[PDB]
């Protein structure tokens, strides 16, 4: 039997950074779990268990720590430096993944160097360099929402297994997971996060929604609208069912007011808005969630 | 061998529950996790099978949807309905156990119907009824806290087994789980929550911190002596660490700016703070985080 | 106002341990989560930030480091080891809680020093020391057990918010946690921990069930029934909810077949079994599942 | 500005499926954890709300548990009957992804319809159809496997960043996450997940590891070279670091006998093991580990 080596990459994951920025008495805190994956030449070291390729996961560690000690403007730009460095810096590293999740703190009634975590959001970045190209993926994930009326759910075809009942009034509730790939790297990514993240509230509290399916096309369709630096937005939105509870055998109704939250299952609805024309199919949505 | 039945509770956990006020177009959302469990005469149900004084959980659940019909003022006051509900509505049922957790939910701007969770902290209460006694602990969990200075710790005893280097400058970083026992059922519950809240994080970040004991401390304190409807809180809190990363190895030194942040082990710093003269250890913390 | 401290404990919780042992070819694996949490005179650190009497957490962390280089039988020999250790050697600590869970790992086709996780079962030892006295409660959680029939629930009371219909066959599924207070240290720890799982077990795969407050006391009634060492077991046991799915929509039947496996809500089923005239309240119950 | 759906697909995620099999004394356990997801002509749903394709996801889910009444040999051939079924019956469906988690159960002391939760491993399966074309891709995941010896690392390169000590004798601790694509459907699925299970395990177990890479190799080889059926295996290993504790200062020596097992950062290393002349790339790894 020929056995060969396809799709690898390896290297150290969830390294957990805080960095304090203290130049004045006014701290701010940075908070990111970063991991970081090369590519290349890794045949040996399969094969044979040869490491003369293998920079250690170890040593990527502490180049996380090192290179924080400088500062970084933004997340993005702290795992373009890291990119930049393993692949330059090492002649069969040809490529590889960068990816953080940046954690929120606000301060406690702003104080100097007092803070609360802000739990409610979680800011994503996934960099990929191949060759000369590098790559930018920003995201939200764990943004929770729910509009109490304004929603419908009609007009879908029944077949022997369909029993669902049609409304004209229910509860939409989803946990916003959505990441955004930039054409290019030179972007305020502070400023754009910001903005992305007004426009795909907005755009999911203001919509009439007769379905999750066009609730997300227009959170994308705003976002596309608004930011030339990106080419496209993928959503992946749960909805997070919220049943009309039964209280007639008790003797009352229920004018849509109590409602059970169930766990599982639920509608998972996922779906790509990209700028008419741009590339179809770029090769970081293949490891964007994961290697397998 | 002579066997014997002892303390038991039964009943319905994590009842999901969201509850929308929508008499006018200004949406309003309770949103609650809800466990009833009943104290009593069980014995021949363990004993014998003899299911006649079981209520059944099912029972207990549907009482939790048909109340919620009616609507209720705060989290405190549904669950003051439910036990009384339990311990009058059955002879031989002498008390029990309700808990609730509240979910905090905020406008998107300002949207009569669209909502986001608040993720970064979770109100919780839990009411015990003994007889005629009735006891309530409202709480907070979740919400966690960072000081980047101000944080000191030295003086400690250094045996066979220390390591460990004294410091004046460090970060304190803590998840807050904090919990306070009424000592009557007339209380604004929503405004005391707030006012707690405030104490707590005001506390934590303006106390220049020698010992995690002393911050917890002076949080107590703080809440004890603005609120004399409550005679004592109990307090949990990781230090969770964050530990000055060496960068000497690299050409480079640390000024309190680049740290890791670890998962485990982290240290447990457990204390109540109560009112001098009030009950030394009430029945209702004994099963206050959990049966077994 | 007049504040006071009252109960309190602190430690390093969680420290994590992996003992090898390798003096022959055939290596053994010992692997711990472990928690430990002074108790004493406190009294200064918490009013003052006086740290002369404050144990640091990092030294009880390299203490359980230690110690555990010189090897342990079991669990709750190395719990007592180090709760007597701190106990005695300082004179301000009274007593303290010292816990641990023990992972269990197989080996891979019985090899000499290659293992895989037994993930269906954590062992569990809680440690209370209060002055002379030793309090062990070994338990077990994690444990997810099922039966497919032979369970019954009928004969319950029936109110307004009453709908649950009586059934003859149902499932039956719940997770074990279980824990038991043994009344002296002088105990064969392994092998009782092996005997009582096989008697919960057994209990609750051939009771013929009327509830599952009869199921789980004829389990904990075997556990007192065969070990005159330990004076009650207390279980929470989860019933995690098969509901039987209408299939009649689709013109099928459904003859106990084909289930929904809810998550939330679930009945929780807790109880006591003791040694008739054995204490009712021991003090370690009070912090068993946490401080608050 | 011009805005285009791109990629996209809808379904019902994690509906809990318990069949039981009880034509006979002794009963069968299938415990199932399945997500139905659909691809198509889905455009006007996006653009307009217009709902005429949309197979609700409440008809997926009742499909399952309709479907699951006739019994099911295997869970890929469950999933294979599904998405038949979805892609025949709607024209404007093109194809979709189906997926189910297994898990697994053993009998209590080999009783007929009485088991306890195998929670050691959960098996995978994800199968999607594009046209008249169809691939199913097995897996395992969460199978916690530890050498204690017989794992090494030296000779690698060692940058201005690098302070980790080469090595000959170390603990090597993975979670084996492993997924492999057939050419075919017209297998035993069982008997072939438990041989891949076996064969991974062994080598895992029997490789001298000079490196994961290499022992990650080593297991995709034992499988492609015995499994003419599969064309492919992925596999996600973290090394899962297990620190030997410096007791030094405690004047004690380590012989490779105590050790801190960290949560995080920890190794991530990624490879796919090919048969030589397949596919190099197959577009359901695209999606494998989710949609974003």
């Amino acid at each position: 039997t020929c056995v060969v080596l396809g799709q690898n990459q390896y290297g150290k994951a969830e390294v957990r950074l805080v960095k304090v920025t203290r130049n004045t008495a006014r701290h701010e805190i940075q908070d990111l779990n970063v991991t970081s994956q090369l590519r290349g030449d890794f045949e040996a070291a399969h094969t044979a268990g040869d490491n003369a390729h293998v920079v250690a996961t170890d040593t990527q560690k502490n180049t996380v720590y090192a290179f924080a000690r400088d500062g970084f403007a933004t997340t993005e730009e702290f795992l373009l430096r890291l990119g930049k460095h393993f692949t330059e810096g090492f002649d069969w590293v040809t490529g590889g993944r960068w990816a953080a999740q940046q954690f929120f703190w606000d301060r406690i009634n702003d104080h100097d160097h007092a803070f609360s975590r802000n739990k409610s959001e979680v800011r994503t970045a996934v960099l990929e360099i191949s060759g000369s190209e590098q790559a930018i993926v920003a995201g939200i994930e764990g943004l929770t929402v729910l509009k109490s009326t304004g929603s419908e759910f009609h007009g879908f075809p029944r077949d022997k297994y369909t029993t669902l009942q049609e409304t004209t009034d229910r509860i939409l509730a989803t946990d916003v997971s959505a990441r955004w790939r930039y054409n290019t790297v030179e972007v305020d990514f502070d400023a754009v996060y910001a903005s992305v993240r007004g426009l795909l509230l907005k755009a999911f509290a203001e919509t009439h929604s007769l379905a999750l399916q066009q609730t997300m096309y227009e959170m994308g369709r705003a976002v596309i609208e608004t930011h030339p630096e990106i080419d496209e937005i993928k959503m992946s939105l749960p909805n997070k069912h919220h049943f009309l509870v039964d209280l007639q055998p008790f003797g009352q109704d229920n004018p849509n007011e109590v409602f059970y939250a169930a766990d599982r299952p639920y509608g998972l609805i996922e779906a790509t808005i990209q700028r008419c024309g741009s590339r179809a199919d770029h090769p970081i949505w293949s490891n964007i969630a994961g290697f397998c």
